[PDB]
């Protein structure tokens, strides 16, 4: 009923998205950026979507292009699956405690495209989360949320109230967005 | 079941209110202050009330008296329709993103009459929203919320977290109050 | 006994005042500036005067000239009605609470002409109170009180202790002056 | 003529009030909070009311609930005894010197419910007045005045100009309110 | 009924006071300090007392001793004339505008002896008011009020809200005290 | 289904807890610290738990040990009743307006044990709430929330946005925690 398949071929990347709004958290993500995969899996699971993401891009340069193209495509998919947006709650919000971190997200699904991102500590502008593969630079977080909001055509406010660890700060934000979205897309019985 | 009709004749104004708490957003407002009508329509619609407001007053002087008398009457109507307040959720809260603005409202329907209004930028104390008719001075916003809280006998906290445009700041507040109220008045299944 | 009729024809305006100090609050004011009419009605009523004011002036330019000429004429009328000022209380003072606002006025009816106006918030220097007709600029408040004091030949101190809303701040001042005057003009039984 | 009897049974407390506005200072107060009794006796005496207060409540927890319920009931009684408020002075004010302390109160009996409480030193937010029984926390002072104003439906401004001793600061305020009220409720011969 | 005659012989001075509280402003003062005479005449007149003061002292040294002894004696006279203080208003207050100056006094006639003097500009600590005879140093003002309060056994608060001219500041204070006293000593019809 | 009985014998105290998560607000608390009883009753009622608490301890020393042991035991009971935490909402949050106070709590029931307590005014570090029995020191509030979070093994964030009265600040926090918990423990229909 509320599904979408989006294919996006750029020079930098090739993306396929499959999205079902009324899912059970069946998620499979593979972008070539493992930390981003972890974040998108959290997003899909906590939003209770069914989500498949397959992306290959120029990760030799860095993750930026792949991360950005995926967020654009995912936003487009969300917009298409939403459709006319009839009989939904429309507004949603969620607080996410994650150890010392507290994050908040609020959404308006019918409101004009807009993104406000506040409260993130200054060291996240140059922090890197690195494992055995392509690293993730936390400066991209804002870029991801802006891209989603612009392509889904929604109002999205994301706040970090406080926090220290960049893994916790980042993960809390992705989960807050997911749970705000989940509440907003649900049918309203009025 | 939860209805009220209030008539209020003062020297300044004459008001009739009809309110149904368990409505479908059937709203008709005419006060002679078009921007106030827009705000009250948002209130009634987003609260899912059925609301009819008819007001005539001394708008040649300014909107103040009409705006204030209407808010007093509407508060009285809300109080009467609430009744004994049995088996309701009682507490309600809502975040409203509106472009760059974010507003929040929290209510306690059984709590003693109280109003706290914080966060509004300083230029709203002397801003005017003007069209082709009677203008609206945003300094009145606090007055409207205080009057409602006092006459409905409820605790009402309204916060502006941030924002720039006075139309957005004002509208976000009215909508936040509406959605907080909607949540609070709903039957609690416990 | 204590009555006065004053006619004042300038290039800007034409004014007629009728004043009885020992009245019952029978007041009729028409200046072409509705908010000023509201303020002068409050003045006459709360002072327990009988007061008729009829003024036409160059309101196409703005209210300034009409407001100023009326205040000058009203001051002259007050002075004439007071006469020799024999056996009156002479000193009067009053506090006026008006919602969040508190204003104070003190008068000496035999004291030399003087006016001190303090405590008014800075935004009142450029605030406008506007309805469906000629607006009122709150910067004129000081001008009105100075003009009255100068032409009645009295000492008049007006203070705003605190306040927010310009309608409340302005109305509180007019009422404070009225009640200070009422106390001062009353016969002293000593 | 201007009398009221109010009974108020809550879970926390049980209150009976008997109030005559046109009394001779015949006062009998018993709440189980001796310092509060002293304050209410001062109130009734200095206002020239006849006042009987009988209250029992959960003083094992603390005085808060009993003090608050009594103030609510007393406000209700004042409102009822006032009635239509015809031919009264309406405005009243009083300065109370008490050793080093100076307090002031101003009232408008027909003005909309409002309370402003300013000037109290910061140490009164955590000061206790303790004898051989249930103590009194001076932080409650504001709560008492707000409750009275809200339930009597009057404008009440209470200011402490300066002072040091908490017994003097508290007692001065109660007496200032009493004498402001006394002036306001008196018949106006105009 | 309320009269007193006080004789006070010190090494510095010899004083005779005759005071009637229920007078018509029949005042005759001669201390050898002309400006002080002017001030005491204002006091007696505005309080509506009948007052005779005759004082000779060591004015070759300066006015201090004469001014102080007279104030002590006058306080004693006021105390004696007051008597048991039965059926009086007890509390009194007055605002005195004098050109640019505004002064205030509040009294409690049954309250314990106390004097608070605030608001006087700093240049009054070394200002002199000089004519053709013995000059008056405005630093003495506080001393005069303290002495009166201590010997009459009353609470007396004197405030200067603002002002510039030392003659106006001083005279306003003496008149404020007089009118506060007048109100307080009057019979209370309750 | 979701019940727990916990017995805890220390040297300082002896505690018995009985907890049902799926209750109707049937609460009975007796610790020997009346204000704490009031707070725990609010907790149990607003969380819609069925809760029996029986505690005796060394209250002659002070409440600390009894308050702490009870919170530890209650946390343990909550943890046991939660069990595997299958099919619950997991996240919960609530705003509580209480007169001038606004408090907020957010919980993650599966998140690692953590407690963050922010926003409480500084005077609560040395404020006492005292009645006719064992008093309550508000400095303990943080200790209570930390103990609960540690023994239930949950993430608990408690914030005071603003407030003045210590009774209101404290009660608002306990109620916020209760309503956050209520939301989190409820079955999730997804
Ligand atoms: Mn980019
Ligand atoms: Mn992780
Ligand atoms: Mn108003
Ligand atoms: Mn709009
Ligand atoms: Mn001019
Ligand atoms: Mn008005
Ligand atoms: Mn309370
Ligand atoms: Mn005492
Ligand atoms: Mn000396
Ligand atoms: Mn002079
Ligand atoms: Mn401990
Ligand atoms: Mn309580």
């Amino acid at each position: 009923s509320r599904r979408a398949r989006i294919e996006r071929r750029t020079r930098e990347s090739d993306i396929v998205i499959e999205l079902d709004l009324d899912g059970t958290g069946q998620v499979a993500v593979d972008t070539g950026v493992p930390f981003y995969d972890h974040m998108l899996t959290a997003l899909g699971s906590h939003a209770s979507f069914d989500l498949t993401v397959r992306a290959t891009g120029d990760v030799e340069i860095e993750a930026h292009h792949t991360i950005e193209d995926t967020a654009i495509a995912l936003g487009t998919a969300l917009g298409q699956a939403l459709g006319d947006k009839r009989g939904i709650r429309r507004f949603g919000d969620a607080f996410i405690p994650m150890d010392e971190t507290l994050a908040h997200a609020a959404v308006d699904l019918s409101g004009r495209p807009y993104c406000v991102h506040t409260g993130e500590p200054d060291h996240l502008q140059h922090t890197t989360i690195a494992g055995s593969s392509v690293p993730y630079h936390t400066v991209i977080n804002r870029h991801v949320f802006e891209s989603l909001a612009a392509n889904a055509r929604i109002a999205l406010h994301v706040r970090v109230l406080y926090g220290r660890d960049p893994h916790h700060i980042t993960e809390a934000q992705y989960k807050a967005v997911a749970r705000a979205l989940r509440q907003a897309v649900e049918p309203d019985p009025r």
